[PDB]
């Protein structure tokens, strides 16, 4: 779904910079990735040199984002993605999941992190409140953050200002191509 | 065995703290078992910090250690009464991240003493936590939960460690980062 500008870009630079660190090479799966805050994910892997894999809901969606040059398009309405993903990387998987997912994507997506990966959930508290995750699943050196942006905002509304000009600065000198 | 020894206790402290843990300056860490090697590692980045240092030791001799270190908070590493003595003396807050070796029940009670935002780093081996389960709604309010293992990570990426403990050492040699005793 939609985000405006600020919090696509907030979100995205938040959960794939500072807490997942994503690093030239690495595999990283964004889900929904023609929504506000998919698309500054992928805009934001793009400049730092990232492996993307990509999912989203419909075949046009679906066909924007083949014609990104990524290097996976899956379904979002499926836990396809997963086996899919394993297959394409023989058995790898991806260093950084940002996930928007309910209910089975999540475990499926924690399942595919490779050794270091990290998992980065975004959905309402609603969507995981029920759920468990058994830590032998993390034991890889792998980890798994709840980026809550609303939240963030509030509490550290000076920090994100700053943020905000940082990733603008990127913008403004041409290192960050906003897709 | 010395050198290696130093440079386990500095890149597992400082991986955990600044790179995983994004420790900023008034935060407040705590450090369990922090007369320990990689304990004391930690207890020096996060000076150089400028965090606030809660801790927890196994004695009354490492306890009084600590507290000669000036720090914010000294418990004991054997019992989980850390976890509200800690929400008693933050008035609720609890703290921004923890660096954990405990196994058992401390696991649990440091992940529920996190404030929003938190990050708990589990230094364990796979078999503290093999059966563990974590609640998700535990990690509601922007927190999170990382593991790390020093001896995979380095198998792993050996350049990129060697690049970091190259930078610590720098940081040392030119008075940046006081190693405590
Ligand atoms: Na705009
Ligand atoms: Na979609
Ligand atoms: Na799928
Ligand atoms: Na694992
Ligand atoms: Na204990
Ligand atoms: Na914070
Ligand atoms: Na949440």
């Amino acid at each position: 779904e939609a985000a405006t500008f600020g919090v696509a870009y907030l979100t995205a630079w938040h959960s794939l910079c500072e807490v997942g660190r994503l690093s030239p090479g690495e595999r990283v799966l964004i889900h929904s990735a023609t929504g506000g805050v998919g698309m500054a994910a992928v805009s934001i892997a793009k400049m730092i040199g990232a492996r993307i894999y990509t999912t989203a809901g419909s075949d046009a969606k679906r066909e924007m984002l083949s014609r990104l040059g990524v290097e996976y398009v899956g379904d979002s309405r499926s836990v396809d993605f997963a086996d899919e993903i394993l297959e394409l990387t023989d058995g790898y998987g991806v260093d950084v999941v940002l996930n928007s997912l309910a209910g089975e994507a999540i475990q499926r997506g924690v399942q595919i992190l490779a050794p270091g990966g990290r998992f980065i959930e975004l959905g309402k508290k609603d969507v995981y409140a029920d759920a468990s995750l058994g830590l032998a699943a993390l034991a890889k050196s792998a980890s798994f953050s709840v980026v809550d942006l609303d939240l963030n905002l509030k509490l550290q509304p000076a920090r994100y200002r700053q943020l905000l000009q940082h990733i603008l600065q990127h913008v403004a000198d041409g290192k960050l191509e906003v897709l």
